[PDB]
């Protein structure tokens, strides 16, 4: 029941994103000299680091909103993707499959926390 541990549960699983190859498309924000069209197809850009950077800050409340961060950065890869047979997207899906793999007990354990605090 504690209430605090999903920040290192986190700290943790982003550690274990960034050691995965599939995360390199991810890892930093998507370049627009390279992709100069991105910002007409994606309103609000997300990447890994800036997911890490939120969290260190002390910017995130609950691993609910780190959680969105995270599934934007999938969404917006599904949005600009061209194919759903492209690179990108598809190491997308697995690095998706991974997070939400490892999300879940980090996810019920601090909604079983805040239930114990208001019990
Ligand atoms: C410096 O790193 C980047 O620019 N990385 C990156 C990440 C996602 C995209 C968007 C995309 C393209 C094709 N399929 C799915 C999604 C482009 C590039």
């Amino acid at each position: 029941y504690d209430i605090q541990a999903w920040k290192k549960q986190c700290e943790e699983l982003l550690n274990l994103i960034f050691q995965c190859e599939d995360s390199e498309p991810f890892r930093q924000p998507v370049d627009l000299l390279e992709y100069p069209d991105y910002r007409d197809i994606i309103d609000t850009p997300m990447d890994f680091a800036t997911v890490r950077e939120t969290l260190e800050a002390g910017n995130y409340e609950s691993p609910m909103e780190l959680c969105k961060d995270v599934r934007l950065i999938f969404s917006n890869s599904k949005a600009y993707t061209p194919s759903k047979r492209s690179r990108i997207y598809s190491m997308s899906l697995r690095l998706s499959a991974f997070f939400e793999e490892h999300i879940s007990s980090v996810l019920s354990d601090y909604k079983s926390a805040l239930r114990f605090h208001k019990r």
